[PDB]
């Protein structure tokens, strides 16, 4: 096994209090001879599924709890098993954002929200309103200020703006049926985004860094971040507010709200320590504060200090304009709905996309593993039991039955074609239980890979895997063929994500064999 016993290596994000956590690191080594590695690895969200999947990683990871359901999934989280008085000390919303399928898979931290902030000698009242900015900045360019600076090139920055007018990922009623990307409320809010772009009020390429340092240099009256943040402010000696986000046609700003929690690796052989050390040194006062006076946490997921911090202006300020947001969703699809908006936000002010063009994208990168699942599961078991779901699909189901089909019609020739080549391929395999379906993941992922990418292909991965549910259903062994469909959903929108973006999703698919 990779990881090394008898130390703790951690991974936290580089905007965070890291030297605070490397001191309460510290600490625990004091007591317990346990030394412990806090590193801040680059892009380290996307890192610790690659590496944390082949037995590899930081034996914690720190993530706000959006990513911890698609590795919790992966099955690259220890479940974690605090007592009841331990659950006690954190408050018990905190928890809920580390719940996936009823397991908690993360300690809480510290609940997150993007506020307003605002240069208080350039700007004693910060506007109500994302309308008025661009007049605030005409005013403020006549003194060579800016109004507003904030990153770009994170969609967590745009996302407050995007789902002020009725922007959402997933409706929570977590339909994950109901994407809200592309609606008229995100056209609204990405759209008054991008008119500031156009008008010279933004600039596309302001990422951290840029929209940090000018604000930092009193350069632009107000940028949008988070508790982090606030640090480098003092730092800097702007006279600074946190206040309310504005709104946006009447409505507030919502912003995603994050709960920073720490993970426990799978594969890690220290998880006993990790636990002592989560619980009983960073989620304590002590620890809490080491991390906090480094980089503010935000509202601390620990009552006790919470309640101290609680009297805080720029903590009611972040709680204000968490209680108008959103707690993000932990489900498995939030990376690939974050990358989607992502390269929505970026291409929409960069304008190589209109925001129309870039909002449909990435409500069909969001949606893309559903609605795949959803054609797949469904071919696959109405192959194997030879009767179609009578369930409906959503109302944004047009597409997944005309694919399904598509897939029934395109489908049935490449099995007939190919069931001497599949029986032959199937009867090398021993394809018995649930344990062979996903070394089947391995094989046809690489089989998949080797070739061309065309439709075709696609077509052929999916009759494979219908031939393959039908042999689990003559066996028995029905109960396989959802954890088969979704293996090969992985594999197809893993590797070909950007590809069936380009396509169009499975609309490409139905019109390349129309
Ligand atoms: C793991 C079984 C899978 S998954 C899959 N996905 C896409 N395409 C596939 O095969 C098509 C025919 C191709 O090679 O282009 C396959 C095959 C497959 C099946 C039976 C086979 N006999 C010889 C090769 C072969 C390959
Ligand atoms: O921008 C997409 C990104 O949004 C959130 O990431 C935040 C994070 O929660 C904060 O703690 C801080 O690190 O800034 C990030 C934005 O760069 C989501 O948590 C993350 O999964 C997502 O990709």
């Amino acid at each position: 096994m990779k990881i090394e016993e008898g130390k703790l290596v951690i991974w936290i994000n580089g905007d965070k209090g890291y030297n605070g956590l490397a001191e309460v690191g510290k600490k625990f080594e004091k007591d317990t001879g346990i030394k412990v590695t806090v590193e801040h690895p680059d892009k380290l969200e996307e890192k610790f599924p690659q590496v944390a999947a082949t037995g590899d990683g930081p034996d914690i990871i720190f993530w706000a709890h959006d990513r911890f359901g698609g590795y919790a999934q992966s099955g690259l989280l220890a479940e974690i098993t605090p007592d009841k008085a331990f659950q006690d000390k954190l408050y018990p919303f905190t928890w809920d954002a580390v719940r996936y399928n009823g397991k908690l898979i993360a300690y809480p931290i510290a609940v997150e929200a993007l506020s307003l902030i605002y240069n208080k000698d350039l700007l004693p009242n910060p506007p109500k309103t994302w309308e008025e900015i661009p007049a605030l900045d005409k005013e403020l360019k006549a003194k060579g200020k800016s109004a507003l600076m904030f990153n770009l090139q994170e969609p967590y920055f745009t996302w407050p703006l995007i789902a002020a007018d009725g922007g959402y990922a997933f409706k929570y009623a977590y339909d994950i049926k109901d994407v809200g990307v592309d609606n008229a409320g995100a056209k609204a809010g990405l759209t008054f985004l991008v008119d500031l772009i156009k008008n010279k009020h933004m600039n596309a390429d302001t990422d951290y860094s840029i929209a940090e340092a000018a604000f930092n240099k009193g350069e632009t009256a107000m940028t949008i971040n988070g508790p982090w943040a606030w640090s480098n402010i003092d730092t800097s000696a702007v006279n600074y507010g946190v206040t309310v986000l504005p709104t946006f046609k009447g409505q507030p700003s919502k912003p995603f709200v994050g709960v920073l929690s720490a993970g426990i690796n799978a594969a890690s052989p220290n998880k006993e320590l990790a636990k002592e050390f989560l619980e009983n040194y960073l989620l304590t006062d002590e620890g809490l504060e080491a991390v906090n006076k480094d980089k503010p946490l935000g509202a601390v997921a620990l009552k006790s200090y919470e309640e101290e911090l609680a009297k805080d202006p720029r903590i009611a300020a972040t709680m204000e304009n968490a209680q108008k947001g959103e707690i993000m969703p932990n489900i498995p699809q939030m990376s690939a709905f974050w990358y989607a908006v992502r390269t929505a936000v970026i291409n929409a002010a960069s304008g190589r996309q209109t925001v129309d063009e870039a909002l449909k994208d990435a409500q069909t990168g969001s949606e893309l593993y559903r609605q795949s699942l959803e054609i797949i599961s469904r071919y696959l078991r109405e192959q194997a039991t030879g009767a179609a779901d009578t369930a409906p699909m959503g109302a944004s189901g047009a597409t997944s039955r005309k694919a399904l089909e598509t897939l029934r019609r395109v489908g049935d020739g490449v099995q007939r074609n190919h069931e001497t080549a599949f029986q032959g391929m199937l009867r090398k395999l021993d394809i018995k239980n649930e344990d062979d379906v996903k070394s089947l993941s391995r094989v046809m992922i690489h089989v998949f890979s080797d070739g061309v990418t065309n439709w075709g292909r696609i077509v052929t991965l999916i009759s494979f895997g219908a031939f393959v549910a039908k042999h689990l259903k003559t066996i028995n062994q029905e109960s396989c063929i959802e954890p088969l469909a979704e293996s090969i959903t992985d594999v197809l929108v893993r590797t070909k994500r950007d590809w069936l973006v380009k396509q169009r999703g499975w609309d490409g698919f139905v019109e390349f064999f129309h």
